[PDB]
């Protein structure tokens, strides 16, 4: 594998082996008064600042230099340019990778197979805006002449997680927009409980699927269309209540959707990088087009930062490199994303797809297997909730867990003269301070003594009160979570994931690993019909199917 | 540490080292036709069956025997009896651990400090039921004489995650109940966006806090009380709209809550094991008391299973032991919980607290540090959504991830003559079959050739289509997700966590690891007031505070 053969990677690993025991955050801070100044970056976007403070990490200047040299040795910059230039870097599928074109507000030509994609990107944006205006203003009427009050996006994975995460995060910007609902699971609970709350006369369904063949989505769409037709009783009414977001014109037509109701995207838009395309239509309907354009513009700002900033001061690059250090040197399996913002409650779940489906890979560009770790397991919940759920293990378990803590300085709801937000900030700051500093045996002993504990009681309780600390974090603090800032932050992590994938020599843009399960489910589906025992698989699959058939009947 | 000194643990580790490379799931199945029969358990609760199929695990009969011998050697059974008998097994806090008493429908006496706790458990249950009847029937009126239409639980961690997870899971059973809302984050967004949707005349607030001093909860409660009083303008009206769930009578009174409006629980109810107590009041209000009693009864059934079944056929014990094998022998950091049920969308998040706050520990009963792994990082999302988010990494990444797949045979919404559920089941079955079987180079080559790929194209794409498989899973399938069955399933995992904690020699029932962050946040809170630069902490904490103060002013 390329990474393990790289001499800069070998140098980094040898240094880690030689100097690991010497890395202690407390000591690093007392030895360098300028530690925060030297291991942080501030990004001024002109619409808010982003402080990326990576100083509470187990790194020195020498480590950061070696990591930057690794990025250079692995050709990160040339790979980056291939992406932005429309070269077919998704080599297993023979596709370009151009989510950056979707938000290219500068409109510089970006060629795919010699043809600039910008005119079509902009044509779809204009179509989205025109449709959005009609719907939001009440000009677009349902089959009985009423305005649309509810928009239901039907889609799964990349056709669901982005729009849901962004509409949740930008809820304060939804004045005057219809309610939005996201139906994604094939589990019939999802569509059933949603339809029960809706009036077909005032509901608009958005069928979101890159291929337009995804089983869960098409089945959900058909269920919705049947429910709609039970009320409307006229196939022509479908054109007032169903639109499609897809790359497949043919399948959209076959489904019965009016061709003028199709909002197109392209093969070079990966689903987990698709919210910036037509897939973002539910975002624009909920928060308006100006806000959607601000979201794209924030991403564009970050794209320019990533593309033109020297590596040593390039935010996505440094976040990526710190991750390489923890993954490939320290061996940490996971990466926690902990936004101290309830509106961002689905941010970690979004990056679970963005990061894990991109970099949970093991075949390199040369077709050989990696002999080192690749993408981490990403997880998290918003602060402060997580403090009361799982931080016990982060502070006093046996796992090393790099965490990114994120927060806006300004809240959307400064209630009680800002008291809630002041407490939120204090916890955000205290948690990373605590993770770094810990509390020694003697510090804890002093506290217990001052609290009046007896010798016998102190001796028994004391060991449990000790915190080893030395647990590294990034703190990412930004002025306010506006549409623009959210766009910049999401693009920042997109690019972090890109850089890690290039260093690992894997393809961040395909997803061949989902195929086998789809294949096997198609074989099992028909076997579930009827009372007959199934014997065609391994004994477990057979046993489970037979139990399912036995219990289908039970009355409980 | 006790575990590493245990001879059965040493024997298990040596066998693992000697025979690891020989463990292959495909081969284990073709060598044992009775493999499913011999590595599965069926539980018949009289209100549904639970099939625990652990046959797709990297174990043989010898491994299971050794694991059971380890449970015996570590004294799991005697520890279990100490828990059920009310002994103070939470040794660091000097408390009993009696969530099992909360649902002890058999009413056998359970003593704490010599006194049976059952009369008080039942007195509170009766008080909950009486209050619930008044509220749900409309007999309990708000300050203007209207019936209550909305119940808002204010609480965090153990006072939030259980009731929210259970009301979400049991949504079909909420006919005739008021709407329920959960406010938990201190982030002012949470309470602000909730209050904006409510009428003070018809809203009942439940302040849920074991100590009644948790900063987030009390601040949220005060904000709610202020909003309420702005409308009601009479402190006496608070008694019609605010109740408390707590152990602290004194603090409840000081807050201004009528003493008859306090639903008590006890020090031996851990927050992450509290939904079965007074903390479950919002559950009972939403789904009714009969359903809440069925939930407790399901838990009671599982408690009796755990307490009286020989270890080798005891479901929580075997789930625990398989976890010990993957954690302490294979070194897997994480454990994924993947319910194929949208109603269970917050189940994995609930067990993130239940498991990680219990067993994310490193000090043993002897006060010495563990020299082995303890609790895993728990994570997950419901199927099939997760297939389209992160399963790429489970199938083709570089991490070994034990997964529990769960599903009900019968759906609450059998729409389209059961089509959605049939597809859901087919995916549930196919995914674990795929994780086990994989797909070899030659199998993938055959497929590509049959699809008409040219030699050059096949050669390049082929390696990316290979699945190594051998990825172990548990499949837990139950008749239907009713209140009773949900109670049995939650108790099953409570007991799994108990068994793991005893094997590791840690205290599953305290949480000293949350203290340091609380301490440090209290110091930082006042420092955030005013324009002055802060220099009292490490350079990072100072730098972050100073950036926050600089940006507080920015207009974006």
């Amino acid at each position: 594998a390329a990474l393990t053969r790289d001499p800069q990677f070998q140098k980094l690993q040898q240094w880690y082996r030689e100097h690991r025991s010497e890395l202690n955050l407390r000591r690093l801070f007392d030895a360098n008064k300028d530690r925060f100044n030297h291991f942080s970056l501030t990004l001024n976007t002109n619409h808010g600042h982003i402080l990326v403070d990576y100083s509470k990490n187990l790194v020195t200047e020498d480590v950061m230099r070696m990591l930057v040299d690794l990025a250079k040795s692995r050709g990160v910059e040339a790979a980056r340019e291939r992406m932005f230039n429309g070269e077919k870097i998704n080599y297993t599928e023979g596709r370009a990778v151009l989510h950056v074109a979707l938000r290219n507000r500068s409109n510089t030509p970006i060629l795919v197979d010699g043809k600039d994609v910008m005119p079509e990107v902009n044509k779809v944006l204009d179509k989205m805006k025109s449709f959005c205006q009609r719907v939001r203003s009440g000009d677009w009427k349902g089959y009985t002449g009423k305005t649309i009050t509810d928009v239901i996006n039907i889609g799964i994975g990349g056709s669901d997680l982005g729009p849901l995460m962004v509409t949740e995060a930008l809820k304060p910007y939804s004045s005057g927009g219809p309610r939005v609902w996201y139906v994604s699971n094939i589990d019939g609970t999802h569509i059933a409980k949603t339809l029960a709350q809706l009036n077909p006369e005032s509901s608009l369904f958005i069928i979101a699927s890159k291929t337009f063949t995804t089983q869960e989505t098409i089945t959900n769409a058909e269920t919705a269309k049947e429910w709609f037709l039970q009320a409307a009783k006229d196939p022509s009414a479908v054109a007032k209540h169903f639109v499609a977001l897809s790359t497949n014109t043919t399948k959209v037509k076959e489904f019965g959707i009016d061709p003028q109701n199709m909002f197109e995207f392209w093969d070079w838009v990966g689903g987990r990088y698709s919210l910036w395309s037509a897939i973002g239509l539910s975002i624009a309907l909920h928060v308006g087009f100006d806000n959607f354009e601000q979201l794209l513009s924030g991403a564009h700002w970050m794209d320019q930062h990533f593309r033109t900033t020297p590596l040593e001061k390039n935010a996505p690059v440094l976040l990526a490199l710190l991750g390489i250090w923890y993954i490939n040197c320290f061996g940490c399996e996971t990466h926690a994303m902990l936004p101290y913002d309830q509106y961002l409650h689905r941010f970690a779940a979004y990056f679970q797809q963005g990061d894990m489906e991109s970099n949970g890979k093991y075949i390199t560009k040369s077709g050989t297997r990696v002999d080192h770790q690749t993408g981490p397991i990403v997880w998290g919940e918003p602060g402060t909730n997580g403090q009361h759920a799982f931080y016990q293990l982060i502070h006093q378990g046996t796992k090393m867990i790099p965490c990114d803590f994120l927060i806006p300085v300004q809240t959307q709801h400064p209630i009680r003269k800002g008291l809630h937000h002041k407490i939120l900030l204090a916890n955000f700051l205290a948690q990373t301070e605590a993770l770094m500093r810990g509390k020694s045996t003697e510090e804890a002993r002093k506290e217990l003594q001052a609290a009046g504990k007896s010798p016998e009681d102190l001796e028994r309780l004391l060991p449990h009160k000790v915190f080893e600390g030395n647990r590294p974090t990034n703190s990412i603090v930004f002025t306010k979570l506006t549409p623009f800032m959210l766009g910049a932050l999401v693009a920042m992590y997109e690019h972090k994931i890109f850089v890690q994938g290039i260093i690992w020599d894997i393809n961040s843009f395909d997803q061949w690993g989902v195929e086998l399960g789809k294949q096997l489910a198609k074989k099992i589906e028909p076997e579930l019909d009827g009372s007959a025992q199934v014997t065609s698989h391994d004994a477990s699959t057979n046993g489970l199917i037979n139990f399912i058939k036995q219990q289908r009947e039970a009355r409980v």
